[PDB]
C-alpha cells in the first residue's frame, strides 16, 4: 500500500493568520500530505472558530494542493470550511456531537474522520473530568461505564456509522480513530495502539493521534528524560517518543498520523515504511 500519511496541526490561536499561513508553509516544507486545521476556543462559537479557520484555509489553499482537514465538530464550521477548500473533517466526537454534520459530510462528498470519543462514552469515569463537554447523544450509557474499552469503542462506533450510514456518506470516505489521550486511562491507551489491527479489521482507514498525549511524556519521565517542553532536550525527547509510536504505527500500516513536528515523524515514517515495502 501507500506509505503512512503526515497530518500536521494547524490551531489558530482566538497576525493569527500570517502566524497559521507560516506554520502551514513549514509543516508541507517537513513533507505533511495533510494539515490540521482547528480554531474552536451557541451561534456566537459557530462564527467565531469560522472567521479563524475560514480565512487560514483559503490561504493555503491559494499557494498548494495540500489535502486540509477541518477539526471541529459542528457542522456549520465544517460547512463554511469545505466551501473554502477543506478536503475532509476531522470531527472528534466521531458524528456524535452535532445531528447534522453526517449531512453536511455527506453533501459536500468529504473524507471524514469519526474518532471514539470516551468523554462523551463516559461522562463520570475519573480520566473525562478535566475535559470540556463535546457536542450540542446517549440514553440512560449506564452499559458504557461498565464496558471494556474495546467492545465500548465498538459500541460508539457503531452508533456513529449508522448515523453516517443513513446520511448516505460513501463508506469508502471514512477514517477511523480511536481517540488516544482521550478520557482513556494508561493502560486503555496502550491496549488500544496495541491493538491497532483489530481496528484495521473493521475495514477504514485510521487516523491516529501520535503527538504529544500525556501516556507518552509519563513513560519518559517514570524512565529518566527530561520532559519539560520549555527545555531543548525536553522538547525534542517528546517528539522523538510519538516519532517511535509513528515507528511502530506506520509499519503496521495506519494511512495517516496527526502530529505537531512534521519533520520527527517524517524520519519514523520513512524508516518503518522500507521495512514494511521492503518486497
Ligand atoms: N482526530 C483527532 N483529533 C484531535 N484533535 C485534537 C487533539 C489534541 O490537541 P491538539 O489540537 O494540539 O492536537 N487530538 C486529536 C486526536 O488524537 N485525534
Amino acid at each position: 500500500h501507500a506509505k503512512t500519511v503526515i497530518c500536521g496541526i494547524i490551531n489558530v490561536t482566538p497576525f493569527a493568520l500570517e502566524q497559521a499561513l507560516q506554520q502551514a508553509r513549514k509543516l508541507i516544507a517537513e513533507g505533511a500530505s495533510m494539515l490540521d486545521i482547528g480554531g474552536e476556543s451557541s451561534y456566537v462559537e459557530i462564527e467565531e472558530e469560522i472567521q479563524r479557520v475560514v480565512p487560514v484555509i483559503k490561504a493555503i489553499r491559494k499557494e498548494s494542493d495540500v489535502l486540509i482537514s477541518i477539526d471541529t465538530w459542528k457542522s456549520q464550521v465544517a460547512e463554511a470550511a469545505l466551501a473554502a477548500g477543506a478536503d475532509l473533517v476531522n470531527d472528534i466526537t466521531g458524528l456524535m456531537g452535532d445531528e447534522k454534520m453526517p449531512h453536511v459530510v455527506a453533501e459536500a462528498r468529504a473524507q471524514v474522520v469519526i474518532m471514539f470519543n470516551p468523554v462523551m462514552a463516559r461522562p463520570q469515569h475519573p480520566s473525562s473530568l478535566i475535559f470540556p463537554h463535546f457536542g450540542f447523544a446517549f440514553t440512560e450509557l449506564a452499559d458504557f461505564e461498565t464496558l471494556p474499552i474495546e467492545e465500548l469503542m465498538e459500541a460508539f462506533f457503531e452508533r456513529a456509522l449508522a448515523r453516517a450510514a443513513e446520511a448516505g456518506i460513501a463508506p469508502e470516505n471514512i477514517l477511523l480513530d480511536p481517540g488516544i489521550g482521550f478520557g482513556l486511562t494508561k493502560k486503555e491507551n496502550l491496549l488500544l495502539l496495541r491493538d491497532l489491527d483489530k481496528l484495521h479489521q473493521k475495514g477504514y482507514p485510521i487516523f491516529l493521534g501520535v503527538s504529544r498525549k500525556r501516556f507518552v511524556i509519563n513513560i519518559l519521565e517514570e524512565n529518566g528524560f527530561e520532559v519539560n517542553p520549555e527545555t531543548e532536550l525536553g522538547f525534542r525527547n517528546r517528539d522523538t517518543a510519538s516519532a517511535h509510536v509513528t515507528s511502530i504505527a506506520a509499519r503496521q500500516g495506519v494511512e495517516v498520523v496527526r502530529v505537531h513536528d512534521v519533520a520527527s515523524h517524517r524520519m519514523a515514517v520513512e524508516i518503518a515504511s522500507a521495512i514494511r515495502l521492503a518486497d
